[PDB]
């Protein structure tokens, strides 16, 4: 059964919502991302119109198989008209080809639906500026205040300075980026750019990341794993039993291992300059805070500036406790900015 907070009222629309079958009504299924927790359900068998970005379609039609007759992609900052209603897609700010929504109804409502999103203020400046939004569907997975992460920059800095000094040091070391959904891409193509590498990885996220209309991709990656000195492996062998494994590999070409995972927020209290890994021997693992979401610093801004007249979270909905401490925020927000 969808959930409420994935249809869009006065519409035969839904977002992200295809793990429910056949939904009743819905004329055109949005997806505002390649995740898997919002593709969930979508596959060669699908055969209603699915609206998403370029990129999104390209990872559908070649990931998922999706046949191209159910694709469509809309271009972004553009009003298109879809089942009789005008639609823009935004730029999310989260992984390559996400989008926020803003549906204009025919009874004058505006709904924005931010799918999953890294709020910033370029966004103040797009075709939501002066628009009246009356509903937002709001991407609260960071919606409390003990949620601070450094921006991307921040932190890409601070990869790029650890990589390029222990390569630096140690001319025969290697550096391993976890992945496994698209996004944080910059992490490992910022790293092998300092160290004049090609990130090296296998064919299947070779294919991933030929989907993403990367400028100049064919000159930063490569499925050639021995010839680059960034290799990208399944997040799951980022432990020091995994890299031991890979180590082995490379036939006794590199005697350290320096490896990147790119955590959402922990627990960790300490500043991004500060960070250091764990390690075993000749294996260091940075955990490092490279968000694709909202601080909550970024969320409450961004909602006190958009000055929406109602709000439904699609993240941390699940519990009394989440719902009314983010509903709490809200209340907050509004008597602070004066909405
Ligand atoms: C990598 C996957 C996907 C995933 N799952 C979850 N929990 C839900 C869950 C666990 C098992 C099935 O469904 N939370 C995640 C948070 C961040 C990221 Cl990047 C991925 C997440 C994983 O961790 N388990 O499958
Ligand atoms: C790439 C992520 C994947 C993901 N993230 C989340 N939480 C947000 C989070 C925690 C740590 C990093 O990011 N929860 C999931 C639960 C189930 C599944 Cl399958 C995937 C999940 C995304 O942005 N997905 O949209
Ligand atoms: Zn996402
Ligand atoms: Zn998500």
């Amino acid at each position: 059964t969808c959930p409420f907070y994935k249809k869009i009222p006065g519409t035969g629309f839904t977002v992200d919502a295809f793990q429910y079958g056949v939904v009743e009504g819905c004329t055109a299924y949005f997806l505002t991302h390649f995740h898997s927790d919002h593709y969930a359900g979508l596959s060669k068998h699908f055969t209603f119109p699915v609206y998403c970005s370029e990129i999104t379609g390209n990872l559908l039609k070649n990931k998922l198989h999706v046949q191209e007759q159910y694709i469509h992609p809309l271009p972004l900052d553009t009003e298109c008209i879809v089942n009789g209603v005008k639609v823009v897609l935004l730029d999310a700010n989260h992984c390559p080809g996400a989008v926020m929504i803003l549906f204009y109804l025919p009874n004058g409502t505006v709904i924005l639906h931010t799918g999953d999103f890294r709020a910033d203020p370029s966004m103040e400046r797009s075709l939501l500026a002066d628009q009246k939004v009356h509903m937002l569907y709001l991407d609260t997975t960071y919606c409390s205040p003990e949620y601070t992460f450094p921006s991307q920059q921040e932190v890409i800095r601070f990869a790029i300075n650890t990589a390029f000094e222990a390569v630096t040091l140690n001319p025969h070391a290697l550096v391993v980026c976890g992945t496994y959904s698209i996004g944080k891409e910059k992490v490992f193509l910022a790293i092998a750019d300092v160290l004049g590498s090609k990130v090296g990885m296998s064919q299947e996220k070779y294919k991933t990341l030929q989907c993403l209309n990367i400028p100049e991709i064919n000159s930063l990656i490569t499925t050639d794993m021995c010839s680059s000195l960034v290799h990208l492996l399944p997040m799951m062998q980022i432990n020091f039993k995994g890299l031991q494994s890979h180590l082995k590999k490379c036939g006794g070409k590199y005697n350290q291992i320096l490896a990147f995972r790119p955590t959402g927020w922990t627990h960790s209290f300490t500043r991004i300059a500060d960070v250091i890994p764990q390690t075993k021997g000749n294996i260091s693992i940075y955990g490092i805070p490279y968000s694709e979401h909202s601080s909550y610093l970024e969320m409450k801004r961004f909602v006190q500036w958009l000055k929406p007249q109602k709000i439904i979270p699609t993240v941390n909905v699940g519990t009394w406790k989440s719902r009314s401490t983010m509903e709490k925020y809200f209340r907050e927000w509004k008597l602070e900015a004066g909405y």
